[PDB]
């Protein structure tokens, strides 16, 4: 019934965004990152962790045999709009606006409840 | 080196669009269908074939545990633009325009080379 058990009970796309955001903001707090940056950082997580079931499963749906690794252009193809809207719906994320130009930025809520879910996720581990 | 072997060596998203189009136009020829219709027909193929590895794998990336079957709204989230552009690139599809309003329609080229690939695809079979 926990927050962390409910995250496991979510989609892979949602979890890869959420886990990347928790991993990219962990350090000097703030917990806010540009949506573009979260996308470049998901690519890095996927390509740097071929061993992950998440990485292997995403690749089978959006990539062919000829393709050796996910690119931003191949990933950008997904509706990051819908995941962002679904995550704000679960009260796990907040959309913040960039100071001069209305650029989308995203704020992680309760990283410890997310990281407790990352730690117990079987699709986010390597051999 | 065959056309059919090169289709297997493609992405799941591309194959589900291609195989659905081959399945939906098989009959009274023409081989042209509205892009919207191809999308509603992919949903039906996925939900009517839970046994397919393709169906099971797509579901893990775009759907959570709470979600029992893929909807048009959950599927529409993908860039059907990119698959359509990649398939025209492989000379396997042609984009045709709807007579009054510039509505996207899609024309299947060589269905027998596609169906020969559908018949030998291990991700498009059930238990």
């Amino acid at each position: 019934e926990t927050i962390s058990k409910k995250i496991i009970g979510m989609s892979l796309l949602m979890r890869t965004f959420l886990y990347t955001l928790a991993q990219e903001t962990e350090g000097t707090n703030r917990h806010t990152l540009a949506l573009e940056t979260v996308l470049i950082k998901m690519v890095k997580m996927l390509r740097d962790n071929p061993g992950y079931k998440a990485s292997k499963e995403i690749k089978k749906v959006i990539c062919g045999a000829w393709e050796p690794a996910i690119t931003i252009e191949k990933l950008k193809q997904f509706s990051w709009i819908s995941v962002v809207n679904d995550l704000v719906g679960e009260k796990l994320v907040v959309v913040v606006l960039e100071e001069p130009s209305a650029s989308i930025m995203v704020e992680l809520k309760l990283p410890l409840e997310i990281n407790y879910a990352f730690s117990m996720d079987e699709e986010f581990k390597n051999m």
